[PDB]
C-alpha cells in the first residue's frame, strides 16, 4: 500500500541509519548478552530487521499492523531495561522520530 | 488544524471513555499512591486530562506535539512500573488504539 511504502522508504529508512539505531537492527541475542531473564520478561520480541523483512515480503495487510510492531519493539525496551540505562534514552529518541514521521504518512 | 481536530474528536474521544483509561485521566498522584520514587524516575509526567485540556485550549501547534504527549504518557508507565503490573497491560491496550487511530489521521 501507499502507507506501507511510506513506512518502508521514509520512516524505517530514517530510523535505520540513526546513530542510536544499532541495538535495534536485529533481534536481542540474550545468549550473547548473558541476559537469561530477557525472554522470561519479554514474550513478544521485535526489532527493526524483522519489521524490515516483513515490509519487503508483504507480510503486512495494513499500516497500523506495521506501526504496532514498531511500538512493541520500543515498549519491550522500556519494560525490560532499567530507567537509567542508555538504551532507554536511545529508544525514546528513535520513537519520537517514528511518531514525527508517522504524522506525515499519506492517507 | 485538521489533524488536531482528528486527535481531539477521534483519538482522545476513544481513549478517554475506554474502560482502562481511569488511571490515566489525572496526573499520577505519588502521595495518594504511596510512590515516593515516582518523580525521581519519571521526569516528564503526562496524562490524558492534561492532553485533553491542551486540545480544548488550542495549546498545540502541530499534531506531532500532541502525539508526543500521548507517547510520553505511555512510556512513563512502561519505564516506572514492573513488567507484571496490570497497569502495563492497560497502557498497552490504550496505546494500540492510539496507534490504530493515528494510522488514519489526515495528512497535513
Ligand atoms: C534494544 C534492547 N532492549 N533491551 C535490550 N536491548 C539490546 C539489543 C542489542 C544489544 C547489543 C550489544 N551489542 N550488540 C552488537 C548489540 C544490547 C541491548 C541491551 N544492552 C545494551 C544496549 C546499548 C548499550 Cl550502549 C549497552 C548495553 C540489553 C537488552
Ligand atoms: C498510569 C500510571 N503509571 N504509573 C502509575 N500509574 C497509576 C495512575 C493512577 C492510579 C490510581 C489508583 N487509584 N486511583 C484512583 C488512581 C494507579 C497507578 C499505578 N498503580 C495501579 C494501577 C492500576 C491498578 Cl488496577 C492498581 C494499581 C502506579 C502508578
Amino acid at each position: 500500500t501507499n502507507q506501507l511504502q511510506y513506512l518502508h522508504k521514509v520512516v524505517m529508512k530514517a530510523l535505520w541509519k540513526h546513530q542510536f539505531a544499532w541495538p535495534f537492527r536485529q533481534p536481542v541475542d540474550a545468549v550473547k548478552l548473558g541476559l537469561p531473564d530477557y525472554h522470561k520478561i519479554i514474550k513478544q520480541p521485535m526489532d527493526m530487521g524483522t519489521i524490515k523483512r516483513r515490509l519487503e515480503n508483504n507480510y503486512y495487510w495494513a499500516a497500523s499492523e506495521c506501526m504496532q510492531d514498531f511500538n512493541t519493539m520500543f515498549t519491550n525496551c522500556y519494560i525490560y531495561n532499567k530507567p537509567t540505562d542508555d538504551i532507554v534514552l536511545m529508544a525514546q529518541t528513535l520513537e519520537k522520530i517514528f511518531l514525527q514521521k508517522v504524522a506525515s504518512m499519506p492517507q
